[PDB]
């Protein structure tokens, strides 16, 4: 694994250079999915040293900046809608299984347990490209906050919800519900406890006179909450650190006054390496030869179902919210990408079932298809408002 | 392994507490490492998993800040004096081998090639505690910049030199060329990436994109370390140290925004050097197969400790007087032993079943020298 890491960096200068050079083009690392892969089709196994378990420990730093960048402009404005969109994860899962179940059934003119697994897997929605486009336009703040809040909550629900399905074993349905509620409640309680401990430590003790000591303690205490989840056996490790929203609510504002900018720059740099996760999408598309061995003709069943499922649970959910404004226009815009986190779930143990491989293959084509919406976003923005 | 890192953080949290309490204490974090091991001793192998190759990849962030923190106030006034201490690593190894050679021969009442490894390894000296004292007191700026000079340079020299004599087996001539060739190639390739970084930020306008140039600087600097290892050029730690020219040119050209961020970001990882400071007791209490020897050869090495830092600086610095120094800084150079020398002793730590004595001996050296470092303010007032 000597020069394997070098290839990750070497291509990344090109990714950095693409953003600066192609700043005004019609339309960064996602472009290399087609051209770059074929040249190396002939080190392939080593470029695959990528360990799934270690993929779920470099993601929490990505999640932390998402929860550390809240502007507190939606806690009393659109928080209720976001909490209403917590049921969207259940809504997407129960509707995706509605159509995809008939998909492979009509293929033969195998169990239902993995059908639920795919539905909960696809529920993640992280339109980072759309959010970046909205931010640079510095417009529609109401849509900016509401969409961003929905994007960081469903994936947190998705990771917790899919685990209970994987351990479903009959009745025993309430056992899976208890595991879902227990893990999610435990993740929030213990995860926020470390943030509270960090907040109270810097609220009374006059440690703010040492900018590095508070900076180092802040990173260690925040990372300890994520680490403690695996030690105690409580799963949802991604959701544990995501609950550090209260960390930016109390610890940031209490007495820092110097590391306020330092915390962002140190942590956004970790989030600035999100192209590595972006690069990993195409990496498993060709390097992991066995992963995409099937590429079966089940795409059309998932292609039609993945958009109609989102279509049939955005307006009805917003219709209920409208009973108790919203411009009646934002629901069309809502339908963005299909989740950055989503890829990691499809690579869980990678061969548990014969169809476990083809879920990743279907997900790979999703990333190669839905990303055109990110490019066709400026035109869509001016189309409506 | 999931909960192994968790126990490292809690003891690392207490390090911040110790440095918080010590504003006026007579005086270090070196205490909790010993205390933590006793609790677990009275989980063992899992705590000290610590892959040997993985120690050399968490080390470069420590070296990078040292080369990036230069005040550019020494290359014009004491550059020659500091470069004269490039032979100090060899000069220390010239006399350390002599005493250690008689240490086991007289005790016996292996071969001398192992003495070379111990002498080259011992030449490292990074008295980070000494620099912290001078900075807080804000005194002796000439002494502060001179001490920082050889302290960080010889660490790279020790790592590159010990490899040549480790494979050395007349045959001594090409070992020097191997040592010189790697060191020469480290400066070329190591500064090659720095030149590329410098020219990119001076011609193309990256000043308007501060969110992007910070990643570019980190990626290019890191790639210098990765390229050296992959290409087969050893002394990869020295290769990243050859990026000292980034602070000379890249840091000053057109950043104007990330100047502070680049310093803080890399210095933040250097603040995580307590893990290196804490990996001693992790291996000094839990690795029962490693440190169980603790042979009665410490006195032979301990006598070599003081004379190594005396038989060289007093003669060599006398030569520099030919072309003041007040004769107080002359004796002050006998500082600490640093923290980089640990990794050279753990190079798979299994060359021979009985030769692992050097790993045992080095661990006691850190404890013995640390208490000497604690009583540094007393020597500061006695001399100056």
């Amino acid at each position: 694994e000597l020069l394997v890491f070098n290839f990750l960096l070497i291509l990344t200068i090109l990714t950095i250079w693409l953003f600066k050079n192609h700043r005004f083009r019609f339309l960064g690392a996602m472009v290399y999915g087609l051209i770059m892969g074929l040249i190396l089709r002939y080190i392939l196994e080593k470029m695959t040293f990528d360990p799934e378990i270690f993929f779920n420990v470099l993601l929490p730093p990505i999640i932390f900046h998402a929860g550390y960048s809240l502007k507190k402009r939606h806690f009393f404005q659109n928080l209720g809608s976001i909490l209403t969109y917590a049921f969207l994860g259940t809504a997407i899962s129960c509707i995706v299984i509605g159509l995809i179940m008939y998909g492979f059934v009509k293929a033969m003119v195998f169990h239902f347990t993995d059908c639920l697994f795919f539905g909960s897997l696809m529920s993640a929605t992280d339109p980072v490209t759309v959010l970046a486009i909205f931010h640079e336009l510095h417009v529609d703040p109401d849509l900016y906050t509401l969409l961003f809040g929905e994007s960081v909550l469903n994936d947190a629900v998705a990771i917790v919800l899919t685990y209970s399905i994987s351990i479903y074993s009959p009745a025993a349905f309430f056992q899976s519900v208890g595991n879902f509620l227990g893990i999610f409640a435990g993740s929030f309680a213990m995860g926020s406890a470390y943030a509270v401990v960090t907040a109270l430590l810097t609220k009374f003790t006059k440690l703010c006179e040492f900018p590095m000591l508070e900076t180092g303690l802040f990173f260690l205490l925040s990372w300890s909450a994520f680490l403690s989840a695996e030690a105690a056996g409580l799963t949802g490790i991604v959701a544990v650190l995501f609950c550090g929203v209260t960390q930016a609510h109390y610890t940031y504002n209490n007495l820092s006054l110097d590391s306020k900018m330092r915390t962002k720059q140190l942590f956004e740099f970790m989030n600035f390496l999100a192209e590595n996760v972006i690069f990993c999408y195409m990496g498993l598309a060709l390097f992991t030869f066995q992963n995409h061995i099937f590429n079966a003709l089940f795409i059309l069943g998932a292609f039609l179902a993945i958009f109609v499922a989102r279509a049939c649970n955005i307006y009805p959910l917003s219709f209920l919210l409208n009973l108790g404004p919203w411009n009646f226009q934002h629901m069309m815009m809502f339908s963005g990408l299909r989740g950055a986190i989503a890829f990691a779930l499809a690579i869980r143990d990678t061969e548990s079932q014969p169809k476990q491989m083809m879920f990743s293959t279907t997900l790979l084509l999703v990333f190669f298809t839905v990303w055109v919406f990110g490019g066709g976003t400026t035109g869509e923005n001016l189309y409506f408002q």
